């Protein structure tokens, strides 16, 4: 359809590549899902920059099938909280099933989500399951694409000194999509409450796998 | 459970938060999918650090359901290449369909994947659709979790001065999984050829949406 151009690349010496990759790992490794979020204001320009970063993600056939919905208004944050707490309660009681509920004991999560009120910003990431002269276009691998962008967003948040927890509000998508005025070709993928951690924020003492438990070399 | 411990955090002043996030956006915005990789060797230590970076991703219920399989052997890379080209060729002539094939024209991709040979490293990312001491265990949102890890990997590669292209070799999963001796609960998500760009690498002249085409602020 259009032209191709030389690729321009920044090369670092090997030593600098080691040190950069090291320190980026160290930076990302300090990231934890934080479920206790201060209501201190965050600068909107930072939120913008992290969403711009997420928007640099690759996507199947260059479709960029993502919408980041940002909610700061307290009335609206609280309506989102009412929906999530209602749905999550049924999820814990009924829909998740015993094994799932057991697998979550160690996180001490339940259906009470105070962070939906207290966090200064909520970011709801919607995938566009298809797109749109005004003709209908395929979104190839939209879920994976949008999840890659989420990864970039998480990295950008960590790099900027903000915290969050990646949530899936199971069975809340349609209610939240309707509430937020999103079109029917958007689904909710993930909800991220963003801000500074609370002073007494806590995290579960989880450990990550060692390198040789995640990387395999062949042949 | 699993005890719960205090969390702490490095905080930057607002002005540094702006700067850091501005800079990080510019760094990431320079990432392009590059389909012409140099055969020059890359430091294994960097490969490790990017994979470790990927391993810091959140995952549903702390399942860490990812395996990064790292191929450097010329014979194995070539076998990978044989499977993917044979399978992509059918994908282009018949399995994707006219519309998909049309949507790829602007990228000028075809079934020939010389990077599978020339790249010094391939990373194949497998999701673990469930896991196991010995008892079976349930990997919630494994696909999204591994794709988030992919996002971190891609960031880590850009940050490290390496390039790649995120690929999905349609209908190659089962043959790759078997070729690489991966167990039957692993399933290929994406393949990343890694290295420096060829001296004459080109990319399509694509534009990304402006901020107001991807970000919506909603109130009452
Ligand atoms: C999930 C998904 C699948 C992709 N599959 C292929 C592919 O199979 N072959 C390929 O050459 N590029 C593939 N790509 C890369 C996209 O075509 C590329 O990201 C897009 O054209 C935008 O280019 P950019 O990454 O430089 O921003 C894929 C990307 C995504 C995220
Ligand atoms: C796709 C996926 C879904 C997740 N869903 C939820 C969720 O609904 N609620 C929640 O509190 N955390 C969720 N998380 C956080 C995890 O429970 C998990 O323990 C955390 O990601 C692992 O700890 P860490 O992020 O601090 O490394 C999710 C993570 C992934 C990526
Ligand atoms: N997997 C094929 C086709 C392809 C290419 C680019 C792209 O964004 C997508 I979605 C598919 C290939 O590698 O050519
Ligand atoms: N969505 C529910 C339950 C939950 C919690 C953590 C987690 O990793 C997963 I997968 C699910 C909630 O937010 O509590």
């Amino acid at each position: 359809s259009v032209e191709h151009i030389p690729f321009s690349h920044t090369r670092y010496p090997e030593q600098e590549m080691r040190m950069r990759s090291q320190e980026f790992y160290e930076l990302l490794n300090k990231r934890r899902s934080v479920r206790f979020i201060s209501s201190e204001h965050v600068p909107m320009e930072v939120i913008e920059n992290v969403i711009k970063a997420a928007g640099t993600a690759p996507s199947g056939a260059h479709t960029e099938p993502w919408t980041f919905v940002v909610v700061k208004d307290p009335d609206m944050k609280h309506k989102i909280r009412e929906i999530i707490e209602e749905e999550e309660e049924i999820n814990y009681m009924k829909r998740m099933g015993k094994r799932w509920v057991t697998d979550l004991k160690k996180l001490r999560t339940n259906w009470i989500k105070e962070y939906l009120d207290t966090a200064p910003v909520l970011i709801l990431i919607f995938k566009q399951v298809h797109g749109f002269n005004g003709k209908k276009k395929v979104h190839y691998y939209n879920e994976i694409s949008v999840s890659i962008a989420c990864g970039l967003l998480l990295a950008a948040l960590q790099n900027a000194g903000l915290v969050t927890v990646t949530t899936t509000p199971l069975n809340c998508g349609p209610r939240l999509r309707v509430l937020l005025g999103r079109p029917s070709h958007e689904k909710l993928l993930v909800l991220l409450p963003v801000g500074y951690p609370s002073r007494d924020a806590t995290v579960p003492d989880l450990k990550r796998k060692a390198l040789d438990q995640i990387m395999v070399t062949v042949h």
